[PDB]
């Protein structure tokens, strides 16, 4: 309803800058929420901001514009903050989520050994990181050196691509599974299928949980925005 909601441009293009694209409502260059200049690093992501910028209607809905949503994350939260948020992602490595294995039964001890080993021996091949896997509630710390090694991974990404990252590692609640998908070995929804594996088994054995299917489907969604954003940035 707000006045500062309403659409007052016609159209809606790109262009080049010193230092990455720029989004323009007609004349206007679109800024970041902090008044900060909006610059995206390929054109491929601005051509696909424009289009939400181009598709609203009377009045502007922030949650129908995701790329824009972690564009401006991108400039004003990671960027800047860059190496505190590699580090708070790379610290999933030792509490991932493909490290722990339940107990019982025996058909969910299964399920998990079957989706999740060959993530974890992608791991250990393509990152040089094997993750030690638990089995129950004493969790075993991850060897140091492994450790050092994801950290790494995550260190060498550019800041719109570990802005992608975050989502698609904190949603899952895995390391591996974040940079399974930037790395192009699975996709998010693969991802997401494979971070539910338990509760799935749950479901389909002691019966549904609406409230843990609403939020299944809100994380698998944002998973997909995050993966789109990498793709779009890249």
């Amino acid at each position: 309803s707000e006045w500062k909601a309403r659409r007052f441009w016609a159209s809606v293009g790109i262009h080049k800058e010193e230092g990455g694209w720029a989004v323009l409502l007609d004349e206007r260059p679109l800024r970041t929420p902090g008044k900060q200049p909006l610059r995206l690093p390929t054109e491929a992501l601005a051509l696909a901001i424009a289009e939400e910028w181009q598709a609203v209607q009377e009045v502007i809905d922030p949650n129908a514009m995701p790329l824009t949503r972690s564009a401006n994350s991108a400039i004003e939260k990671v960027a800047p903050q860059f190496d505190a948020v590699a580090a708070m992602l790379g610290d999933y490595g030792g509490t991932d989520l493909l490290s722990y294995r339940a107990d019982a039964p025996e058909a969910l001890v299964r399920a998990q050994a079957e989706g999740w080993d060959p993530l974890i021996d992608w791991a250990a091949t393509e990152l040089r990181a094997p993750l030690r896997i638990t089995h129950g509630v004493i969790p075993v710390p991850q060897d140091p050196v492994v450790l050092l090694k994801l950290r790494a991974e995550v260190a060498s990404l550019d800041p719109f691509g570990l802005t992608a990252l975050h989502d698609l590692v904190t949603l899952p609640g895995s390391l591996i599974l974040g940079l399974a998908v930037i790395r192009g070995r699975i996709d998010a929804p693969t991802a997401h299928a494979l971070s539910r594996i338990k509760e799935e088994f749950q479901a389909e054995r002691w019966g549904r949980d609406e409230e843990a299917e609403a939020q299944a489907a809100s994380r698998l969604a944002a998973m997909r925005d995050s993966e789109r954003f990498w793709h779009l940035t890249r």
